[PDB]
């Protein structure tokens, strides 16, 4: 019986997109090889330094009620995209924050958010089938240091580390890691291999264990389904499995349409993190041949294959679904229910 | 044992009206095929989203008593329907609005309020026995299939799955709905069937969840009862039935009055949630055949039961009879005694 | 559940800079020959006064979260330093304000932090290497002695008792120190040597015991790894070796520059305690000989190994390595996220 | 006498920079065919709706004194260029706010800012001489038809008007625009061109007052200096002379490429206001043919000259050296003095 | 009459240093051929953009009297230096500011504040006589041209035109200045020469007209009395010719000490202002030639007469006196009394 405060509408929609674009961009200021840190309070003493998106995410919470809920249905993203794979919840955020700011923007009277949603859900569906058509799998050690390196903001010497322990203890085998009180990292089988992380301080050694248990997560992924380009081009490249789609009714053509203007998203991000202007490194990316990226590293455009800008297919197939699980169905929102603060 | 302010007549009703209203209007932007969903912020963790009357009626709270008066009111109206069919919350709570309002609008100094009560539930009993004239026996599991996906919002794959276990299970049997930890729905029996409902995150499996609870609960009551004209035309079927219908006095036929105005409330809210004129709609409809109706989705006036838009007769009846049990003897009261704040 | 306030950018790193700019300055207005102490108050009883780098850090506890960040990191900076060497704390605090400041002003849209990050690791990385390579071994008790004063404040009569000390039990023997009863310093054997501070008064007794502690550490960290130029001339004899890098991008280049700058602050701090001019002394420093540095005990420019003003090579290579580890991490903030000050 | 409060550096950069940030996107949003309207309350009457960039621009006024100076600093550019050419405030107002942006971020502790201005006045020399080489002198009625309707929001009557009047008095005859008292405009001689605006009400007069009397300055200035590809393009296509600019030190290579950026936001801003993104319009201009160049209305690549979108050479030139001396000057500023409020 | 308050010592002397230090830094950044440009708000319309030191000295006023007294102070330093010489007024701000901060420090229980005074005014007129003693008569129109030139901020053109000018209408002819209509400043005779300075807006032609004026007054006061080194180096050539001196008393050594520490008090703010350490440079200065100074807009050291960056000997001469003889009383002060404010 705790008293509530209703809001309808337009102002409903603005107060949730309102927090949602707050997490969302202290999120991606932490995407791409350029990418910056966040440095998050504790109440129990040190500050951590994470790189790591979803614990940006989950380390935010809002006064405002209305913000909060939006908020927190972004870190609910962003948390189911670490629990299916551990990797990629920056990716997965920010796709859930365009695919909920572009469902509010074309939101009408006689627009039915639902079938929105369906033809989003649908959209979806139909470019997770291209990214499986364009996947292709992983044989090689050298692949499975790319992945590593590129899943640990370029780290050469965690993917080597990595795909030592892989080579050593198989593929299946069981690795963990722990901090080590060296000032390097060891790698030692007494079999199950353990990584032990070197550092000259609490804080640097666990943001190099997050990003050694992200490219750890990043290679196990890579060796259950396979690779994709890496850079967001994946996407830009199964953005034309949409123009086939045949919409039922309407509201079908606009959750295609919005579903298609979020796949540049993710690049656009990786390019603007860069330093340079995200929407012409897009069109170029689209312009470009199959085969060819944008180097957010180098600043320029080259080969990825060749390069090692690759990334699991698991890690973006389930960002994509988890973004438009929860983004899509918060579009249908009309009404939001809130506790008045006591 | 506590200080009460008490409050006499006009200004009393107007504020219970107030929050009847708000929970009503809060409540019916969730009615209709083009219904969208609500927001309610739970303090233990995400929010959650649904598309339920009854949950959202419950959800929901007021400061001032005075109007908490009339949201406890209707939020048993809701309850209450819940309990007895399962489905048609949303539609109890916009027929208890409606009466109450018409209730609180038609009072004077010689109307007395008690016989108001008397002629309108003579009147409501009168529609019971139409609308049980009208009903028609359920005789194929394609019925079966056509109720659950009404009962769902449109969802055709969750009625084929509640058919499929109809078949199987037995049309009288035991169907018990667990949230599952995959992508797709699933039905097992092991017997007794069980629906194993999937989603990307918690938010979206417990809609669907909702969702399914509702078109089994649906079902049943089809299978147990029968099946009438769907959006809302049962009841606007019966509208011409209350002239056959002779009051004792002028106060039974302001009650007989106010079911007949309050009859098609359903029907115009379901028109309205489409974007567009509720009162057009639903005179073309009186004006139609006997079976014609509006298809609130298509957007287009069809023959009802060959569109498979069809709808259980115990949810309309048991809705109707609660929402003029409770609004009725809202309507008769005229001191009103509340607690102090404190 | 605690609602945070996140600051974005410049505004952001100016809050922790003005953190670390106090708590360093509170810290570095202590070391020297000629620096001063620090007074703390005492909740319990009476205060403590102390020249020791570490403790005036842990002390000091901010207000706002933003500055109380900074203030935490350069806690942890100091922490590490006393822990891994026992000595150089001071050393360690100024090395990160300054590695931080500069990093901070050099940040830029156009500029990647990880790889300024990685640059100044590398810089590390060859300054200790070139620190290493200057060593000199301890082969005399006359050496023991010099380094005892020299970390004891120039005090000899706990040098020649630290130095008496080692000679009887042992140059790997246990030491340990506590009070004295008796209003002087006097060694016991019986074995394990034991120290007896004498005093007055308890503060007193608890500034030489922290003296003595840190000449105890600083002696065992030379006599285990070795001595090197004391008065900071080790850092700005290793400053040419920083010359010869060949960084391969423009970030890289400024973390090298960030190192450079940041090798001429002890020597400067130094100076600028005693009274003098830090940045002309530490320039007349760089063009002397090899041998040459400057007294600012005496205020002369003096031959550093014959004067016998050393330091251990583990305490200055420990000290530098915590500060650029601790501070070029807190250089790649973006984003802040602080808990509202309920 | 009056105490001042003063501010230093960044602090002060970002508090003008975020007044100037909202005059100029007050005054852009009006930018271009697609541009809308601005409600100014005035205190006398009824409140008039505006689409010229220097009356909007003199409208903004903020408490905060740091954002105000800014203000005023873009509302002085704004009426300089009014007063010169009565024609393109907007342009001069977004190409003042980037150079102002532009200037804010590169300066540092070794930056010169006075040098980046004489460098600024450098590439603005520049682009002002190529202007006048390209320039093409206005020969046939047609073409200053042309300039009155594009200068006048697409209005072909207005521009008809005024070819009329010109053609009836003279390229360098004396026209005057009266305020009209019907529904239809009317051209009278009585000699001296005067113009009848027709309308409805009083806002609407004075906002066809507005766009006629930009068209009538628009014609006196083509017919003054000539003519240049309209929408933005004539700076675009003089990009390139700044690509043989040396130099004489880095801080005139910083003010070159400051202009070089600035160069395109014109375009820019006339495709956003469209509802597109600008960036990659800009581009696509850049890219195509010399004499191809963007339409806001058709949203197509057309030959500028040859579909009548061409504006006069006095105008652009005015605006951007009106923005470029102005915005530059504010970039040199380091110390800002205001007064307390009270 | 009304009530005041009334401090004692050393608090009164913090507490003025504090207004007198903030006057003299926002005065002082404006100092050098890197310097950079003030913003002070101006009520009655368009703020003012000025590199003018008096200006800004004149337009600061503290809330706080005792810091507002130190500042009046001050700005009877720059008023001064502006009423006799009519440039410099940076250099004396700066050179009182160092007098007042060093007699603020060496002043003792035991200490003659009034021979501190009388040894300050001793050495300055040792200097002022060593200043006089080492000019150079301006005998070449080349010379008037490069004292006009530094003078105005290093600007080619309006030095060369003050030459012409002078040239024109004789060493000792009057020249006006004001500002004009066009972009570009030109000069005519009709005699008396009227100098008609060219720019865009208000403020670019008001701080134009204010570097033209001041290199004015330099080229008359270069031909009244003569030039000598630019760039504060004659300051530093003259500290020798105060070594030269006995004091009578401890207290006249004290004060020749604070002047020969401050004689280097310009060419450190020219160095600092220009991205460099101020210290080491004016240290190789003194090392280096006596015709070498720092070329501080080149970054180099040259010959510095034969660069052509020349300082007349009057302006600095009476800059000097203006700031000693203020404050060198100012250091005087012990109690201070002001109004209560209300
Ligand atoms: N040098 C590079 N050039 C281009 N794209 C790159 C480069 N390095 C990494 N990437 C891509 O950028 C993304 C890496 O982003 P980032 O590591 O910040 O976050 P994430 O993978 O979304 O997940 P998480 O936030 O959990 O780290 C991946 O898509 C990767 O393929
Ligand atoms: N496609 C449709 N066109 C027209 N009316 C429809 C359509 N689908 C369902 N209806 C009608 O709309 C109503 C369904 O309302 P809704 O699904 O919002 O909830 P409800 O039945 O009131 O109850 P609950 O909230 O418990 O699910 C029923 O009267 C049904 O007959
Ligand atoms: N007499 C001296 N002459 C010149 N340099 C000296 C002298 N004594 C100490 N130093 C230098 O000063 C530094 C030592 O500083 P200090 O003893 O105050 O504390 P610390 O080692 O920085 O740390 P902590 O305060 O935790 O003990 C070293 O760089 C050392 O070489
Ligand atoms: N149809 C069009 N296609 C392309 N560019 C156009 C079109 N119409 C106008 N423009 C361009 O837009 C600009 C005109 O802007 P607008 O009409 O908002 O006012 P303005 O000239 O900037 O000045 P003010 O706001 O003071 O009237 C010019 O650069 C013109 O070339
Ligand atoms: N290019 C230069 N190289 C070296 N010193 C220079 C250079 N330009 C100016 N100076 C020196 O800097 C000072 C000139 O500073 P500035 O013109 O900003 O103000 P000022 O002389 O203190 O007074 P005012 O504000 O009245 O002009 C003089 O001491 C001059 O010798
Ligand atoms: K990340
Ligand atoms: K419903
Ligand atoms: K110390
Ligand atoms: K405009
Ligand atoms: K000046
Ligand atoms: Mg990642
Ligand atoms: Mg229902
Ligand atoms: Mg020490
Ligand atoms: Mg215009
Ligand atoms: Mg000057």
């Amino acid at each position: 019986g705790s008293a509530k405060d209703v809001k309808f509408g337009a102002d409903a929609r603005a107060l949730m997109l309102q927090g949602v674009d707050l997490l969302a961009d202290a999120v991606a200021v932490t995407m791409g090889p350029k990418g910056r840190t966040v440095i998050i309070e504790q109440s129990w003493g040190s500050p951590k330094v994470t790189k790591d998106g979803v614990t940006v995410a989950k380390s935010i919470d809002l006064k405002d009620k209305y913000k909060n809920i939006g908020a927190k249905l972004v870190q609910d993203v962003a948390n189911n995209t670490n629990e299916e794979a551990g990797d990629g919840t920056t990716t997965a955020t920010v796709l859930a924050r365009s695919i909920a700011k572009e469902g509010f923007e074309k939101i009408s009277k006689g627009a039915n958010p639902v079938e929105i949603r369906r033809g989003v859900m649908l959209a979806v569906d139909a470019v997770i089938a291209e990214l499986k058509k364009q996947s292709k799998p992983v044989t090689t050690p050298e692949e499975i240091a790319q992945v590593a390196t590129i899943s640990a903001n370029g780290d050469k010497e965690i993917g080597n580390i990595i795909s030592d322990a892989m080579k050593k203890v198989g593929r299946k085998g069981v690795i963990t890691v722990k901090d080590g009180k060296t000032l390097n990292d060891e790698l030692e089988i007494i079999g199950v291999a353990v990584l032990k992380v070197g550092g000259t301080s609490d804080v640097e050694v666990n943001e190099k264990k997050d990003r050694v248990t992200d490219a750890l997560n990043a290679t196990r992924a890579a060796v259950e389904e396979g690779i994709v380009l890496g850079g967001g081009c994946a996407l830009l490249r199964c953005i034309p499995a949409l123009d086939s789609l045949t919409p039922a009714n309407e509201d079908q053509k606009i959750g295609i349409e919005i579903i298609k203007r979020t796949l540049k998203i993710p690049a656009m991000t990786i390019a603007k993190n860069a330093g340079v202007e995200g929407s012409l490194i897009v069109e170029k990316i689209m312009q470009s041949s199959s085969e060819v990226g944008y180097d957010a590293m180098a600043g320029d455009f080259v080969n990825m294959v060749e390069k090692g800008i690759i990334d699991p297919t698991k890690v973006v197939r389930t960002a994509l679904l988890d973004a438009a699980g929860v983004a899509s169905l918060l579009t249908t929102a009309e009404v939001v229910v809130t506790e008045i603060p006591k």
